[PDB]
């Protein structure tokens, strides 16, 4: 009688598929994995580089079964995509764990479909944890792991011995484009706050506590008097931040967060990140080498604003975002001398249906959009004024 | 252990082994005759996919579809038509086309075996009995390290070593060899199969004389 | 409406329509079966001069002169001769060969005719029916646009779609396609004809199944 991961993978195993993928920007084809996240509805988790500028998503299930998908959200900075598979039947969900419990040693299993070949599964341990710096502009708080992971990979199952999704795999560190023992996942945490949100509104709202920082190293906490050689140091705090009215200020340093120790500066932002706007959290705080308390509540951020390429397949110069709460669509900001102004779209604009049907949010019209309507009809409201304008 | 998927040249966590039971199967054939006896259904068939179930009205997205079946086949006796799914060996389930090509290439000639198959939704059992194949022939190089253009296997039970096909402007035509021949012995040491042959010639003699007929006529064939 | 004669792609007053008769009996046979087919006298001839009339002795200036008949043709049977001139068709007279052609090129087979022939200036009457003839097959790209190197018509009366003539090295043989074949049905629709094979590619499928017959044998073809 021996050892094995056979048991476990029997039931995780039809939880992770395998996204096919055509797209345009000149045509290319691509391939990565993807997770069963709600059975019902067919909801599939995934890398947002895997399905990015996708024209076609195909799905195959581990039993052979092919189904069309499509996008539901999708997040660049945080590199999740949401997608749903079209006539959902007979699915398989996985339950997900707490990856805020994970420690380094805890064994992992790997779930996806590298060069293609099909479902494959391949084991390690956790290596780290809070690894980030692969791209200082996303939202990045790995796990690493040294269970195989190659091109294919991405979108699939990071799974512990129980077989509940601690991660989904993104990257790895590879000068030849192959596997050497590092890989890298997005914690579970974070996948089910970015994918709550995307399921309800078609985007993330983002929030902020309204603060700048830098990590503190120990070279700083020198010059700063500071015990700890690890945290969040506040740079400075913007006035009319939740930061600012909850008694925050500079020179302070961020030690925790909702009891959780932090690793650092670039793990606090990745976890706030994440959070949906006017969520209650509380921070650690160390000042003059005095424990500090607070209890704060995000706020509206300047980062909400996404692409219009990114909705319309090949419609750039316009970002826009949901406006308050399910009152359409609002424009951001317009680019001259682009595909979107060129059909009239002005910043400022808010739209409120298309072709008859109403439009509360970015999911509400993605909705309209998978229709694929020869003709597109807005109607949008400029000031006081309603307009529409037309497509193809 | 056989091969990896590595870009470059190193391993990447992919590699490939070929099952115990194959391994069993071939060997074990091997040692007796020097070589496999192939068998085969006759049947030429290709993977079943969702999109070719769906055309098909089939339930199974994997297995394999029967293309058609070749007259006077052991397939074609046992019952089975085109158009139909193979889901089983004997008892086992089945992969793809391609694993039963695999498991039935490497079972000896007049194995008994059963298909599950699958016609109109309908599930059906049969039972089967490998048979004489084409792929049984093998080159003269790999026998003689450097004559080639000429192919050769066993013959029947132990009857010798017959050449199925022979080239022509080759090292092995050069010295007489003509296709139908049928190696009844070397050197005075009796023949039956290539395992019986290539024992001689791990002796290494300076000079090689084949004992083969052609027709009604007895002849030999002298080398080196 | 099909043509004009236009030096500069622009009227000059000068258009052509096909006839509505001639639309009447194409498309009614299109409708049934997705093509026509075609009926033949089986005669050989050329346009009825002045010139040809004076070394034949005969009066009219018009009409089409048989060359020859030939053999178990229809008109054979019926009476024709060469050196005979035809000036009626079903009782209306005959403007050319070339119009003569065009009427029976467009009825149907076993359509019962009768013509008016001129032969030693003596008036007669005969009674035909149109037979099968060798122009019925038709592209295989038209069918499956992008197909090329497989003509293939209708057979018999909703038999299938039997393959005329394969050409080597094309688009067709390189999915198995022999000619011979005889398009039994298709992703598990039955096919009598052209016009339901059409209908099942109207569908459009991603991959296409045809379950054809050569020779006492069903088999299958996939494609995509």
């Amino acid at each position: 009688q021996m050892p094995s991961l056979a048991p476990m993978l029997e039931k995780v195993m039809p939880s992770v598929v395998s996204i096919n993928v055509e797209g345009s920007t000149q045509k290319f084809m691509a391939l990565g994995s993807g997770v069963i996240i709600d059975a019902d509805k067919g909801y599939v988790v995934t890398n947002n580089h895997v399905v990015d500028n996708a024209t076609v998503i195909k799905v195959q299930l581990s039993d052979g079964r092919k189904f069309d998908a499509k996008m539901v959200g999708k997040d660049p900075r945080s590199d999740i995509a949401l997608i749903q598979i079209q006539n959902p039947k007979n699915l398989t969900a996985i339950k997900m764990a707490d990856s805020d419990a994970l420690r380094v040693g805890d064994y992992t299993v790997a779930i996806g479909n590298p060069f293609g070949l099909g479902e494959t599964v391949t084991s390690g341990i956790v290596s780290a944890l809070g690894r980030s710096g692969l791209n200082a502009e996303n939202y990045e708080n790995f796990i690493q792991t040294d269970a195989a992971i190659n091109r294919g990979n991405a979108g699939g199952a990071l799974v512990n011995l129980n077989g509940e999704l601690i991660g989904i795999n993104t990257a790895i560190l590879a000068p030849d484009g192959g596997n050497i023992g590092i890989g890298f996942a997005i914690p579970s945490n974070m996948v089910k706050n970015l994918t709550s949100q995307m399921v309800e509104y078609g985007q993330v709202k983002r929030g902020e506590l309204g603060i700048m920082g830098t990590e503190l190293n120990s070279e700083l906490a020198k010059a700063m008097k500071v015990d700890a050689q690890r945290g969040a140091f506040v740079s400075q705090v913007l006035p009319n931040s939740s930061a600012a009215k909850a008694g925050i200020k500079a020179g302070d340093v961020i030690t925790s967060l909702n009891g959780k120790p932090i690793s650092s500066f670039a793990a606090l932002r990745a976890q706030v990140g994440t959070m949906p706007v006017g969520s209650k959290l509380t921070l650690g705080l160390l000042r003059d080498g005095k424990q500090v308390n607070v209890n704060l509540e995000l706020q509206q951020s300047s980062q909400n604003q996404v692409d219009s390429s990114s909705i319309f397949n090949g419609i750039e110069g316009a970002e826009m975002s949901n406006k308050g709460k399910d009152q359409g669509v609002v424009v951001n900001n317009v680019k001259t001398g682009t595909p979107a102004a060129q059909i009239g779209l002005k910043k400022g604009d808010v739209i409120i249906g298309a072709n008859q049907q109403a439009v509360k949010n970015i999911a509400e019209l993605r909705k309209v959009l998978d229709s694929k309507p020869s003709v597109l009809a807005l109607n949008i409201q400029r000031g006081d004024s309603t307009i529409y304008l037309l497509m193809q």
